[PDB]
């Protein structure tokens, strides 16, 4: 399984496991945040991360098979996806984050 | 394992585990201080010195060999990284830090 | 294990251990004395030494194998340091202090 | 051991008790009783010693050899020092004492 770590926002070093499909990551401020907990926090599938400014929502899709791992940017009325490699700093927005095997700590 | 020891500052003589990872430290005023309380205490990942001035937050990374150790110090936007080794006084803003093993004491 | 001995001032003839590692003198008035209470007394690494004039703060640093012992005289914005020898009075502002052996009585 | 007689001032004949290394004794009027409390009765180091005038402070310095006495007499910014003998007269300021050893009456 992976695990998304932060590696800034004022969460650095949080790691935020990943279930097999999709997973939601908010990143924004306070209004997000306090809109977030409308939904229950059954095996999570979504998270949410505070940052100031230049925050975008993305979504980490993970097959089945584990062996490729896509990254959604979500924009207006539509989304960018990319391959992204384990164990490497990945931008989003103005959030870094990496993503890493349960069993190789960063 | 790793042991951050400050050299200077009012804690002189601190002396902070390291955790495999990355830990960050948060170099300040009692602004800083006050805000740092907003996470929980489970296997520290970050810690507040203070420091009066020229304070400079910066992350220790332990890699998963322990065969590396390096500094980021961040700055507006951005972070800039460097090799840091063992045993040596490494200024990182005004604070004087050492990094030393468990089992060498300074 | 070493222990310094205090050879003037008005604490004459206090002898305080120093622990593997570096230990904090500070040296002054009152302002200091009420000021140093902020931290616990764990494995002492830290001491006051009142003086009515000329004190500088100064820490001991003895290494862990014991064969050589530094003193860093504190300056504002740096340090000064000196290799000293046992069984001698050593000059630190106007305080006059001595390092021992424990088993070596002055 | 070695003890400190005084021959002359309103404590004639007190005898005191001398510790390897240093004992301090101060000389003087009330305030210097008076002040002379802030310290606490562990294994006396210091003593003090009414006197109307000319008093000066001293310490008396014994090697852990007890080959050699000395008597540190006390200046303004400093100290003189002068090796003394035992059974004799030794004027400090106005103070007459003798140092004999314990098992030498006087």
């Amino acid at each position: 399984p992976y695990i998304v770590r932060l590696l800034n926002s004022s969460l650095n070093g949080c790691e935020f496991p990943l279930l097999t499909g999709r997973t939601l990551f908010v990143v924004g401020q306070s209004d997000a945040l306090t809109a977030s907990g409308q939904l229950p926090d059954i095996p999570a599938d979504s998270f949410f991360i505070p940052l100031d400014h230049g925050g975008v929502n993305f979504e980490i899709q993970v097959d089945t098979d584990a062996t490729e791992i896509i990254l959604h940017e979500l924009k207006e009325g539509n989304s960018e996806s990319r391959s992204v490699q384990l164990n490497t700093p990945i931008q989003v927005g103005e959030l870094l984050i990496l993503i890493r095997p349960e069993s190789e700590p960063w």
